[PDB]
């Protein structure tokens, strides 16, 4: 089993934070600058990033994958730039996962025309349990999560299928 | 702790994360606390992680 569901409507879950800036240009989609669909990359809703609070319980019978990012830009102008705060954390935990994540900002070599990094995390929420996100920054949210069911493999090949 | 036996000690500890800062003012007063634990092999520094968990 596999479900696609919206674990946080862009609408509703981000009002005091800006939900449409959030793109980049190593994501072109048609020539414009976009990014993933499942995920959203928050960004300051003007001179201020409130703390950002957020909450999931797990309704569903079965386990459920949730994937976000940590953002670490290259410049701490760009960090007050995207999200007003030198002094950013991000905390993510559940019954069994607690993680707290620092920004590292510093130049990388450059690779897609980015000199920053984003770093990708993943999840699964067993039924009953919540996952809950903290953040004063660097948080690439969730927004839609997979609901999962087990019961072969992956192969790779160039063969047609029929 | 210098080991006096002739043979290999488990030794075991523990590290608090409190939720709030006001724990852990209430708790160690330092709210910027640090552990270290160290042996010829082994050396780690552990931060806290104050955060509200599920």
């Amino acid at each position: 089993s596999f479900e696609r569901f919206e674990i946080f409507p862009k609408t509703s879950s981000w009002p005091n934070h800006d939900s449409d800036k959030g793109v980049t240009a190593a994501c072109p989609h048609a020539g414009a600058k976009s990014f993933y669909k499942n995920l959203i990359w928050l960004v300051k809703k003007g001179n201020s990033y409130p703390k950002l609070n957020q909450t999931y319980i797990n309704d569903k019978g079965k386990e459920v994958l949730v994937l976000w990012g940590i953002h670490h830009p290259p410049t701490i102008a760009a960090q007050e730039s995207l999200y007003q705060n030198a002094d950013a954390y991000v905390f993510v935990g559940t019954s069994r996962y607690s993680k707290k994540f620092k920004p590292e900002i510093a130049t990388r070599p450059k690779v897609r025309d980015q000199e920053g990094r984003m770093n990708y995390y993943w999840t699964l929420v067993e039924p009953g349990d919540k996952i809950t996100f903290e953040a004063t920054g660097n948080l690439v949210v969730p927004r839609y999560a997979f609901t999962m069911e087990r019961d072969s493999g992956i192969i790779i090949s160039d063969t047609p299928v029929h």
